[PDB]
Parts: structure tokens; C-alpha cells; sequence
């Protein structure tokens, strides 16, 4: 189930946390502007940028945390809050989390693993509809 896909996502985060991020970069090339960095990059070059692994990883640190703390995959308004308040967040709508969801759980059914892509996909729902309650556009 989603706890569980919580175990398994940690137990390799940093390579869970560059494919998935690659996926939703691949799926959504638009998406890179707001990663000015990441642009004329292969996803080969992208895991040989320091900041790309170390910001990628601390993203999907605290996106399990968040995972972690829901119930029935609703995150905490406080967990909602903290994603809209953050300055690297300025920028951003709730489609922007909406379209890592979308490539979350695409590479979830891809995998040929039992991940609970379900849950994720409501789990996405969830948060970005929490972003919006907490003043996300
Ligand atoms: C649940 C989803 C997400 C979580 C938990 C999250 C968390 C974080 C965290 C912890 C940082 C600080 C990383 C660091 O400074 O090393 C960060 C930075 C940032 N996040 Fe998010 N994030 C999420 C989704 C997004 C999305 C969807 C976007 C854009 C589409 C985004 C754009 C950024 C940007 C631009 C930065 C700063 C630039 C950079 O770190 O290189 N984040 N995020
Ligand atoms: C915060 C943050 C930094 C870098 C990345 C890369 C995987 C593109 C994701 C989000």
C-alpha cells in the first residue's frame, strides 16, 4: 500500500528521486524553465550536477515526510502551508505539483513493481487541492 511505497521509495530515495524528477522534466520539458540550470541537459549529464541530485533528494525527503504524515492521503494543511510559504516556491502553481504527480504515478505503472499508483494519484490530488486551500494559484 502507500505506507509501504513510503518504505520503498526511502530505502532508494536518491535514485527514486532523479528517475521520478527525470520523468516529470522528460514528460513536461516546459517545466524546466523554473531550472534554468537543467536546460541542453541529458538526464546522464543532469545526475553529474551537484545541485540537481542534492535538491532532487531534499525534494523527495521532505515529499515522503509529507507522504508519511497524511492520512488516508490527505497531507497536513501545516505540511500544505510550509510547500506554499517556502521563497523557492514563489514562483509556482498548483499545476506545477499536479504534473510530478502525473509523471510520479505514470513511472509508478510503468515499474515492475507493486507500487500502490492509486494512492499516489489521489495523494497528488490531495496536496494540490491542500496547496490551493493554503493560497497556492
Ligand atoms: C511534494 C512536492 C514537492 C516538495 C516536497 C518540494 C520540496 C522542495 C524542497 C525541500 C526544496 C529545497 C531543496 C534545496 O534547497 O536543496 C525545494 C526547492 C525547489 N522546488 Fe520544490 N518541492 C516540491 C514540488 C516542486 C515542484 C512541483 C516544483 C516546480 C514545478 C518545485 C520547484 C522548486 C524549485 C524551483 C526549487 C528551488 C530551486 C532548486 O532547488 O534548485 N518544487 N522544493
Ligand atoms: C528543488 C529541486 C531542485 C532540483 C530538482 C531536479 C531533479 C530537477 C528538483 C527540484
Amino acid at each position: 500500500g502507500f505506507k509501504q511505497d513510503i518504505a520503498t521509495l526511502r530505502g532508494d530515495l536518491r535514485t527514486y528521486a532523479q528517475d521520478i524528477f527525470l520523468a516529470f522534466l522528460n514528460k513536461y520539458p516546459d517545466e524546466k524553465r523554473n531550472f534554468k540550470n537543467y536546460v541542453g541537459k541529458s538526464d546522464q549529464e543532469l545526475k553529474s550536477m551537484a545541485k540537481f541530485g542534492d535538491h532532487t533528494e531534499k525534494v523527495f525527503n521532505l515529499m515522503m515526510e509529507v507522504a508519511d504524515r497524511a492520512t488516508d492521503c490527505v497531507p497536513l494543511a501545516s505540511d500544505a502551508s510550509t510547500l506554499v510559504q517556502m521563497k523557492q516556491h514563489s514562483g509556482l502553481t498548483t499545476g506545477n505539483f499536479e504534473k510530478l504527480f502525473v509523471a510520479l504515478v505514470e513511472y509508478m505503472r510503468a515499474s515492475g513493481q507493486s507500487f500502490d499508483s492509486q494512492s499516489w494519484d489521489r495523494f497528488g490530488k490531495n496536496l494540490v487541492s491542500a496547496l490551493s486551500s493554503a493560497g497556492m494559484k
